[PDB]
């Protein structure tokens, strides 16, 4: 079987992408943030503290004839940005673009951090990293992808995120009309539970390509591109007036500047991020200082190929027994 669903940016800056997901019987449709950097499927629900819900669509397990409470199970997650949520666990039927999994663990939020409350357009997250990172206790639960794997035509899913435009998540098949040229596959390490791979280098604008190994993770759940300080300094040095601002929390640049492209290596192939993808607009309304889409990973501890990088490519997440990542231009 296969599944295909349209994913849509939540705002004008592509800060995140939401994808409709059907949960329960009869279907309750929630718009979830597909996150290859985490492994929990959690949703706003009728159990969430009322003061922490502000416009989100909630999952109501008592109205689903297929929902079953997972006795004694709890979950608690903390994301790298400081966000967090926690609650109890149900099992229920979950469908993505025609692809149905029965008995999927649906984690019901009882408490969410402020960053989720203020994001009225995200009803929850659908984790697509490896199941070893799932936070359900005392019995760890499997991801949607892991549960669907055996029934998929091919054990893959693909991410085709749009620039200021809708895109597609496909499960079980590779749309050969969605990309140009060939797909270049590269090795994945699962030792940390992430889709972790090694980029072969980078170039700034039309500059020389620098061959250097950059270990990082492919994370649809992170907005920006987080790279080592040496790389990020080399990029912003080519932008007149750009500087690192401690008060803002990263590199900013004059909004009137034109940004150079950024190239990263995948084996012998090259993925080019257009300069416009790196512009994330004024730091505050009316400001002439703009926030950069490439930032340092020094404070994070890991390099993150977030949406800024992934939306420049067609990305294959190959969940075979030896997993690999595929990148193609589009
Ligand atoms: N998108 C989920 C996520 C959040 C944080 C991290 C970090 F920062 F710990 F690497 C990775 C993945
Ligand atoms: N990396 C996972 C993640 C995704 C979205 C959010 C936000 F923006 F909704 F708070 C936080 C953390």
């Amino acid at each position: 079987s296969t599944g295909s669903a349209t994913t849509t940016p939540i705002d004008s800056l592509d800060d995140a992408y939401i994808t409709p997901v059907q949960i329960g019987t009869p279907a309750q449709t929630l718009n979830l943030d597909f996150d290859t950097g985490s492994s929990d499927l959690w949703v706003f629900s009728s159990e969430t503290t009322a003061s922490e819900v502000d416009g989100q669509t909630i999952y109501t397990p008592s109205k689903s004839t297929t929902a079953k409470l997972l006795s004694g199970a709890t979950w608690s997650i903390s994301y790298g940005d400081g966000s967090s949520s926690s609650g109890d666990v149900y099992t229920d039927t979950v469908s993505v673009g025609g692809l149905t999994v029965t008995g999927q663990a649906v984690e019901s939020a009882k408490k969410v951090s402020s960053s989720f409350t203020e994001d009225s357009t995200i009803d929850g997250l659908l984790g697509l990293a490896f199941s070893t990172l799932n936070t359900v206790s005392p019995t760890q639960q499997k991801t949607f992808f892991d549960n669907a794997k055996a029934s998929l035509d091919s054990p893959v899913f693909t991410a085709d995120l749009g620039y200021h435009a809708p895109g597609t998540y496909n499960f079980g098949f590779i749309d050969t009309t969605a990309y140009t040229g060939s797909i270049t596959y590269t090795a994945v390490s699962t030792k940390q539970g992430f889709w972790e791979w090694t980029s072969t280098g980078y170039a700034v604008g039309s500059g020389t390509f620098k061959s250097t190994s950059i270990d990082g993770i492919a994370d649809t759940g992170t907005t920006l591109l987080y790279l080592p300080a040496t790389v990020v300094s080399a990029y912003w040095a080519q932008v007149s007036g750009a500087k690192s601002s401690s008060s803002v929390g990263g590199y900013v640049f004059p909004c009137s500047a034109t940004l150079p492209s950024f190239t990263f290596g995948v084996g012998s192939a090259r993925i080019v991020i257009p300069g416009d993808y790196i512009d994330f607009g004024p730091i505050s309304t009316g400001s002439s200082s703009c926030f950069g889409g490439i930032q340092s990973s020094a404070g994070i501890g890991i390099n993150i190929f977030g949406d800024v990088a992934l939306k420049a490519a067609f990305v294959v997440f190959n969940g075979a027994t030896t997993p690999t990542l595929g990148f193609a231009s589009k």
